[PDB]
């Protein structure tokens, strides 16, 4: 949105983005923002911004474990 991202989760996973091509994720504060946390995908590529994904998906949940590992 013009000004930033006010609404929780800017985009949803229309494509499947593996933890191989992303380095880390970004957590969405679920207390002040929205009751459900969000997983932001920060890819190795920087052509796009942080893409939010639905973390209830198994693959996103799996990525969390790889991506948290630095």
């Amino acid at each position: 949105s013009d000004g930033g991202a006010q609404d929780c989760c800017l985009k949803y996973s229309q494509r499947k983005i593996p933890a191989k091509v992303v380095r880390s994720y970004r957590k969405q504060e679920p207390s002040l923002g929205c009751s459900i946390p969000a997983i932001l995908f920060l890819p190795r590529k920087r052509s796009q911004a942080e893409l939010c994904a639905d973390p209830k998906e198994l693959w996103v949940q799996q990525l969390m474990q790889h991506l948290d590992k630095t």
